[PDB]
């Protein structure tokens, strides 16, 4: 059943090539993630993407633990991802964060734990702490030291795999190039879609054996307001439409299947039963090379997530060409 297909990770673990995305806008109750994750699992999703940041880990864990108690899946059929938030980059905060997430999940490990952004922020009770205004408070933590703390999470059997998110090439190289590296990041999970296809990052990751995992592959939720206001809308792109018509597909399906054909692992968030069943048909067709080269033309280097809160940070990722 091709919908259960996985790509090899450099550490000998396997990751489903399509993942269920669980972030929703703050106004959306975390229970929807719960209801949506159950439905996604029934549909055949096995790879579930979350993060400390989405504050839905107790909800997703109930879902996953629901799907296990009724025979649907075994723990080892599920591939759960979570992410170290930037307020815990400090080595001594890394395990307790992940154990915190396990305690919430009521699971024994996560299959992938990754650094969410390379930009550390000031620890404490705010998720993104900001001053007497706007601006996040940066903290200065060496990414390699965060990395070592993550390697120790792997060694502890807490996370089967470890990786990063939103790193540029320079920042991957820093980890790669770490004197004494035990484990390489198995993936770099980054925004990826026809408007920001990531063709130089992707080539780089591959040459290094790192899996690129794409988020906002369907065009993001387009928040807040100002982005929704002027960002092009992926799923309505007239050329992605032409392509869906030609293959009798939907826009979403074209955009998902574009990523898979580049050996990207692609995430897809829907809390809509029907679009959940739809997204998993991505495996029911292919695009010829000539269609991939026409989608290539849509690239404009536009970002749905500039993560503005880390502008002026030492390690803000998006300044370099890639
Ligand atoms: N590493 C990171 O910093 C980071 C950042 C962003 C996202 N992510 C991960 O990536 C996942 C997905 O990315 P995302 O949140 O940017 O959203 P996305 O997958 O790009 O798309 C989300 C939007 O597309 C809609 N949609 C889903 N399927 C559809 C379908 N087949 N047809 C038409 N519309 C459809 C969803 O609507 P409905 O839900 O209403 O169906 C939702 O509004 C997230 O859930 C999160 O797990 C990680
Ligand atoms: C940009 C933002 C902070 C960063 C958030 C973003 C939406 C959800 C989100 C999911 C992630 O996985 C990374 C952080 C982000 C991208 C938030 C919406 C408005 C808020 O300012």
């Amino acid at each position: 059943d091709p919908k259960f297909q996985r790509v090899a990770l450099s550490d000998g673990h396997f990751i489903p090539v399509l993942g269920f995305g669980t972030y929703a806008p703050e106004e959306v109750p975390k229970s929807k993630a719960m209801e949506a994750t159950k439905i996604a699992i029934d549909a055949g999703f096995r790879h579930i993407d979350s993060a400390y940041f989405y504050k839905n880990e107790k909800e997703v864990g109930l879902a996953i633990r629901s799907k296990i108690a009724d025979g649907t899946v075994k723990r080892e059929d599920i591939f759960y991802t979570s992410k170290l938030w930037c307020t815990f980059h400090r080595p001594e905060l890394v395990r307790p964060s992940l154990e915190d997430s396990l305690k919430n999940l009521q699971l024994d490990y996560v299959d992938l734990y990754i650094i969410h952004f390379p930009t550390a922020l000031k620890p404490g009770v705010e998720i993104i702490p900001t001053d007497e205004h706007g601006k996040a408070i940066f903290d200065t933590v060496d990414i390699c030291a965060t990395w070592e703390a993550m390697e120790k999470c792997k060694d502890a059997g807490l996370a089967k795999s470890i990786g990063v998110s939103n790193f540029n090439r320079r920042q991957l190289e820093m980890i790669l190039n770490k004197p004494g590296l035990k484990y390489k990041p198995v993936c770099n999970q980054v925004e990826c879609h026809p408007y920001l296809n990531q063709g130089k990052l992707l080539e780089f990751c591959k040459s290094k054996g790192i899996v690129l995992v794409a988020y906002s592959a369907l065009g993001s939720h387009r928040e807040p307001e100002w982005v929704d206001q002027s960002a092009p809308v992926l799923l309505e792109d007239p050329l992605i439409g032409a392509l869906a018509k030609k293959h009798q597909q939907t826009p979403a399906l074209i955009a998902l299947r574009y990523q898979l054909q580049r050996g990207i692992v692609v995430l897809a968030k829907s809390f809509t039963e029907k679009r959940i069943k739809e997204n998993i048909q991505v495996f029911e067709f292919q695009l010829p090379s000539e269609d991939m080269k026409v989608i290539d033309s849509l690239n404009r280097n536009f970002r749905y997530v500039t993560a503005d809160f880390a502008i002026g940070h030492p390690n803000y990722p998006f300044s370099d060409e890639y």
